[PDB]
């Protein structure tokens, strides 16, 4: 019953199809570019090729069966425009469109899209933090001064416990999760040790996870 | 600090760029297009127009003595491929680079690339693992079975504490943090309370947190 | 006197710049074409070439302080969708834009376009208006129902004074001026005769007009 | 019977097709690019994908039914140009053709066009009349000394009577209709109030006209 | 000499450049293309760059002084088209203009072109009835159907007099010159012999010739 | 039986080939552009869209049944070239081809095409001819010293007989024949008067027709 | 039961396609381009038209029934290389690929082509041997100081035997082989003699050779 | 030394020009595209940015002093056929061309090109003969019917004299040297063996090799 457009096949956007598909979804991928649609019909539902800055082609494709529209034409700025506009004006529910830069951002805020993405920034943002802190694996933002961050354990913390490395006390944040040999301990006792290159999700401010890589590592 | 040298100023190699001087990091933003250039000037320490295909440019802008270089093309497919081959020829640390699809990944593979992204791919997980499930804002995968999510409250969770909801026992989940009205509370006790729009992060093996995404909200 | 801006030296901006500099308005000319920017520079108070999607040559040009500011750009979309944002952007009071299709004016009208125009249009109406009747040279319509209506004088009229076409009781309509070699005349008498070939300026609603150029012309 | 061919549906020629046929008269749209012909189909009795700069295609349309035909082609001189050579030398009666510039509307007239509109300069010089006088909504020009203009009404003109407010005697023009929440008073009494964002159409010499907007305004 | 103006140096204005200035004559060589004014640079007496549909760059090159003004440029309708046109305008007395096809040619006869050529029709006509009859080598045609013909001899006619071969009587034609190893023969005699090989010029009707050239060669 | 066969129509091409079969022959028009064939297939005995730069086609249309071939390609030096190289290779009898330039007419001249044509300079020459000579309507060279020349009767010839204006004796030229109204009199007797706007053909050395020209014109 | 693939018809591609055929081999020719497909299909025991950069279509082909693949795509570098990273992830033994430049060969390298071919820098070199030494027509590089060397007969060995021209004392060479006229003689005995223009075919270290030919010849 | 030209610097012409600037010799490496002259500038004598084309860059090149002119343009058959004709025509005794195909270098025959080249047809005919016998490393051919050939050593030879293996009555050929180990034996004597991998150098029949090739090998 809940239906999915994914329009605008591209790296993110058939990403999204393909992953919407993997889910056990009901996925439609949509692209002007035969070649495009040739290689994500064996990964949606229904694949077409339609040219969606057309409204015909868009009402033929029933595009009002689809709860969400996902536009993921972000390097054609009046493509995607124009059919982020139809698709308002045809009431959809729910749109997410890829975005190019602030301004695409600004056009698609005014016309009425329900999302906005920025993935490549995003990324380029995350894969920065992973590159100037070389122990950073990952990470979750909780706000402007918390988070939780995955690490990859240390020559300084190789057979340590979580009492020998006291955080809660020494730095004010929580030992959260040890990851060795591919197990996964969750919520740790005090009693349980760390290994070099284990995976430590630890969580609390930036500023005291980055003392603990500074001096606990 | 450190020397960065991002190769291909796009979105996402822009986005690494103006991060990393953010973060007040050597970065030389390298580009073929000169209005490329010119846009991440004050963003950046040292911006120079020059092919990065071209080997006796890459002598002239000093690449061999970086020790993070980072080259961000994944359109061109060849471009990628000749300066990441070159780099690892001029014998460069830490090599880092944007791809496109599986064989531009495993022929970067194949000529030495340190780190391969797949910025949109995993951007397009994301975002369709949050459009299949709205509660879910952001999350990280521990492993392929145990994640920390994020989710938004719903209006069957409003003035309900914490012991009300029993998460270690009834789900084998932990509640990390509680995001209300601009304000955050990590690691919560039993009697705080949940209101509805809040942000609310946990823990715990992944089909275990959907079903209280199915049962509690 | 006042400060207009014509973005899009193009026919209609073109026109619009040429006329609006003969009554000795301060009009800058602006255009990305060089030619553009030297064909109207004899008819502008300034013309620079600039393009006008880039933020910071619109700051160059000075435009935040310019009261009117009208963007011809028709044809490309992005192009006159980004300018009009900037503009908004820059918080200017009057924005006169011209658009292409009904889509193009409804994205111009989400992001503040104070005033759209559609030349081309409006001529086609006016032009097949004058087609389907070959008596109509010129008209303006006072609202959906009634006109000011110009007629060209037929052999059905020469020599027939204006009583003797009651155009008050007979039809509801007023004849208002009555053009003859060159000279004309102003709200006529009752004892002012037609010929042909003249400019008869009546003024009613529609269907009596029409109603009139079939009985009596 | 009588029969309209527009050939090179654009802005200007699609307008002219759509408002004819609305009109109620067989029209035909002739276009090189099969996606115009597709859009406008539903908007003309006949549409038909046409190269009208070829002979054959032109007979083969049978141009030589049509009564009026419309070069709209305003973009490309040459082809305009020999399809209006080759319908003067079919003879067709009547034929109007879009201009693009003065040395285009010369080689129209040598060639014997019938009709030669410019349809972006007159609307460019309107706009730009109403641009530098705001009160200024619509007019029409009786020749280079007198018009009818339509105006917004006023701050000033609130509340006031047209004896109140006499253009006979204070400036030689005359008062000629008032528009008020959609109603409409033609010829009006001299008792006849205007309010406010009325509508007011005034006749009579053009500074005559501006002198009763700088004062009377 | 005279002032001659040759725009457009292709294969027939540069023959008309080179040949105009091997006998002394001041010719103007005019063309955009940068290499073609460089190629006719010593064939000329001055060689200028310049756009001839631009009316600016013609009063730069004082077109309006000139006595002629030939145009060659066939291929390229609208610029030969606006370039003729200008120099109507410009009052020129003797314009000169290449065409292409027949449609080209009436639109240069309606804007007042004074000489219109079409070199390669008359060199195809010459040349295909040099192949339908291999003694021709050159002919001249006084009317539709009187000429003066040159033969090349045949075996037939080696060693026979001009006497033995009457053509004033037998056939109506004159035989008018002899051309033999080099030298050559005007109005010969009846004692006169031809030899093979020689170049005949004889003139009279076609078809009386045509008969020569069966029954005697 | 005799065949001609006419590769690249052009204007040159197009010539011959519609010239050759309104003299009542067998003619192929060859193109590689099917609106050519479309065009001159009106005009041929037979009508084929080809490329004759490649071998199989040419031999699919039995090239090898043609006495003559004409290719009239002169604008693409190399097709030109190689379909000539490709004819001579084929055994056939004669080959005509259009040519560009000097150099051109060389390689023609290497790889053995039986005739070399040069349309446009020789029309250039003679256009110059009757440019610098105003009254030469037409004439034929002789030898690099003689030639018939028609002339347009003079202001000093009207009504003067042939032997009031005396050449044979006062320049050395031969009164050859006289055009007026229309009617066209041969080898003319002594009696036979000029008037003005006639035709006169005359023949003898450039230099005595030039003197003729000066002093007797 | 041996099957070669040839992907990449050219020059280089092309001849060893139609080489193996001629030796009575299975060969496939592959091509994007149908022209050549088409061209070589005279010459391959079969040819597709198939864009080997595209995977289904090479398994399409059966691409995994050839032990050889040749993969003659030498111009563009980013078809080659992910042509032949697909053969080599598709396990074909024997992967034989066309380079263009060291870098080139260093990818493929890289990417595990078995033999990585320079054709046209061998044959330069080889030329550049041919061309500074005249008297050398083909040799073979035994070492990087010994070759045998196929030289022309010269004007001082017309007439001369092998003990006359004694190379094992004077020299350290080796006689070889002698051709003349036609014939060949092999391992000759010490009293065969050498006419001019013969082929002499000798053996020995490269500086031996070259004074040989200094001093002998 | 000599005076060499190489125009036209591609893969084999790059070759030559090196490989001859590497011996010392006097090299001009002549092309249109600037990086190229770039490319090659310190492995040639002098490095000149020019048109071949061009008579007079040629005449600027000085070229009609040179006695070798390597023209290397194959893919651009015009290009290189009219610089052959030019360096012909400047009368340089030794003219050098690489061609593409059958056509091309039978022009090139017929304008007088001294010799002609195919270098990628030559070496797919060597590497298909290596591919269809996996045991040819090289070869040469004496004629259509005997060779020196190179062979890679096969178990079936490891530790066996060259008595043992009788080659000049068994088969009739004769074995000319052993490579092993980096050294090399020439003209070997009947007691030394054959170890596995090795260069076989023998010389004879073709059939007689190959019939080694199966017995022995
Ligand atoms: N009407 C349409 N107009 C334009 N593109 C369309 C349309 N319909 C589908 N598409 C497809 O949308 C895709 C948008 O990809 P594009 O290259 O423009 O963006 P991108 O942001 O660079 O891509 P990526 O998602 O890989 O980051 C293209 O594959 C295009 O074929
Ligand atoms: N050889 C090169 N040398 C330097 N810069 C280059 C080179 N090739 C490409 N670039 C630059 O790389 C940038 C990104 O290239 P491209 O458009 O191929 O990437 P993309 O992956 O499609 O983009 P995005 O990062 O936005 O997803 C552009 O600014 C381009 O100018
Ligand atoms: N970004 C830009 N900045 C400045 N000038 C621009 C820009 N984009 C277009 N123009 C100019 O706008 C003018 C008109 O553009 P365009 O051809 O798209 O309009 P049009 O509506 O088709 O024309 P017309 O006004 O004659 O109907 C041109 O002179 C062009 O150079
Ligand atoms: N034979 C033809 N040659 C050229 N255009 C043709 C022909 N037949 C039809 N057309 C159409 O005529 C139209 C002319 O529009 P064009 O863009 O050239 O003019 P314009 O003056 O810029 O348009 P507008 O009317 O919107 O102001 C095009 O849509 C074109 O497809
Ligand atoms: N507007 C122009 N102003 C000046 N020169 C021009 C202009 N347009 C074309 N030319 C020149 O006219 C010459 C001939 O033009 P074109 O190729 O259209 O003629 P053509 O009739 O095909 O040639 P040919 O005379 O050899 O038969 C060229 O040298 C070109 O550069
Ligand atoms: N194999 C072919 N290659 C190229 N042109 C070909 C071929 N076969 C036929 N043609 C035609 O030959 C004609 C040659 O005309 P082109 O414009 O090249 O020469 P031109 O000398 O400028 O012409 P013109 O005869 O009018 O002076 C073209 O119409 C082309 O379509
Ligand atoms: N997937 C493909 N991508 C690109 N080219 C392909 C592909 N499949 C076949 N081909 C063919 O491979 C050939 C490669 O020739 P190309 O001109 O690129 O190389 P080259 O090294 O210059 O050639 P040559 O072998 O003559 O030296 C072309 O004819 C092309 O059509
Ligand atoms: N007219 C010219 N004058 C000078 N250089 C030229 C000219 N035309 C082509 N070249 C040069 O010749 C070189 C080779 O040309 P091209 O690419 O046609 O040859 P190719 O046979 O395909 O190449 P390769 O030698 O690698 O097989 C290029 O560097 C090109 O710039
Ligand atoms: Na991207
Ligand atoms: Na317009
Ligand atoms: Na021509
Ligand atoms: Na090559």
């Amino acid at each position: 019953n809940k239906q999915f457009a994914v329009i605008g096949l591209g790296r993110f956007g058939g990403s999204i199809c393909k992953e919407l598909h993997r889910m056990g979804h009901e996925v439609l991928a949509v692209d002007i570019n035969e070649e495009k649609v040739n290689a994500y019909a064996s990964y949606a539902t229904h694949a077409v090729i339609a040219n969606a800055t057309e409204e015909n082609e868009l009402l033929s494709l029933g595009i009002r069966n689809f709860e969400y529209v996902i536009v993921a034409i972000g390097a054609n700025i009046q493509a995607s425009t124009l059919t982020t506009l139809l698709l308002k004006e045809l009431d959809i529910p729910n749109i997410w469109v890829k975005a190019q830069n602030y301004y695409h951002h600004k056009v698609l805020e005014k016309i009425g899209a329900d999302r906005i993405i920025h993935p490549e920034k995003d990324m380029g943002v995350k894969i920065a933090q992973s590159l100037s802190d070389e122990n950073v694996l990952n990470y979750i933002d909780l706000s402007d001064e918390y988070s939780i961050v995955e690490l990859l354990a240390t020559r300084k913390l190789d057979s340590k416990s979580i009492i020998d490395l006291n955080v809660r006390a020494k730095y004010g944040c929580t030992i959260l999760a040890i990851k060795h040999h591919g197990d996964i301990c969750l919520s740790p006792a005090p009693e349980d040790i760390i290994r070099e290159q284990d995976c430590l999700v630890i969580m609390g401010h930036k500023k005291d996870i980055k003392r603990f890589e500074n001096e606990g590592m």
